[PDB]
């Protein structure tokens, strides 16, 4: 027979990835909009392949147990080969790299804050040193694993201040974390990609000092899979012609700055 469709798991997240809006109604992959959903499809025409589009089934990024060690999210579809790609807004780091596999990195990027506009506040130090302002993270993503493990005397306070608080201030969603900030004394660590669209959409919004890391997106495929070194090769291709900042400049489209 002809050769089968590569599953592809994503996530939801704004601008990487949504449900278009249509009058008429919308079926499988013709679904999904957004900058990662344009980086496929730009993947697939110069790899040559088809694929099926399904949203991560437990709606998480992938962060491990502490117990007894399983990953969940996008990272464990690979790792269980539920999904032959994971192409999302998925953050490099060397704990999943031990389980999976990344292509070379689409976007760079690093933790900051989102806040409201009009207060003195001005890093993640005086977040930390109090507890009127709430503040945490998207539950099971990279950013809460990152304050989770950190040795940083200013990112440990913060993941005491977070961990003790899980059910309050670790967030399902980015949407939500964002609806946090609207509705209460709450600022958002979030990646700084995301960020920049954020705050050129809502103008009652801003990021608060600097990048705290740097780091980048890639295509997440299983260990040793052979997909992995050709969409590096892809994506070099993109960047080389401008394509991948013609498709950010394209997404990420007030607000004065
Ligand atoms: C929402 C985001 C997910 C993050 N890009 C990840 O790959 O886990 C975050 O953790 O801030």
């Amino acid at each position: 027979g002809s050769n089968r469709s590569l599953i592809v798991t994503t996530i939801l997240e704004e601008p990487y990835v949504l449900f278009k809006k249509s009058d008429k109604p919308l079926y499988g992959n013709d679904r999904f909009e957004g900058y990662c959903i344009d980086l496929l499809r730009e993947l697939s025409t110069i790899l040559g392949f088809t694929y099926e589009i399904r949203l991560v089934e437990d709606g998480k990024y992938g962060a491990q147990d502490d117990v007894n060690g399983q990953w969940n999210g996008m990272v464990r579809e690979l790792i269980d080969h539920k999904a032959d790609l994971a192409v999302a807004p998925l953050t490099i780091t060397y704990v999943r790299e031990k389980v999976i596999d990344f292509s070379k990195p689409f976007m760079t990027l690093g933790i900051s804050i989102l806040y409201r506009k009009g207060t003195p506040i001005d890093s993640a130090d005086d977040l930390a040193k109090q507890t009127k302002i709430e503040y945490g993270a998207v539950e099971d993503g990279s950013t809460m694993t990152f304050f989770k493990k950190s040795k940083i005397s200013t990112y440990d306070k913060m993941w005491a201040f977070m961990s003790s608080r899980r059910q309050s201030v670790l967030v399902k969603s980015s949407e939500e974390g964002i609806q946090r900030v609207l509705t209460s004394d709450y600022a958002l660590l979030m990646e700084s990609t995301t960020i920049e669209f954020v705050t050129q959409r809502n103008c009652n919004l801003t990021q608060i000092g600097g990048l705290i890391d740097s780091k980048g997106y890639g295509v997440g495929t299983p260990m040793g899979s052979p997909y992995r070194d050709k969409i590096t090769i892809a994506i070099l291709q993109l960047q080389e012609e401008g394509k991948l900042h013609m498709m950010k400049e394209k997404w990420w489209r007030g607000c004065p700055e």
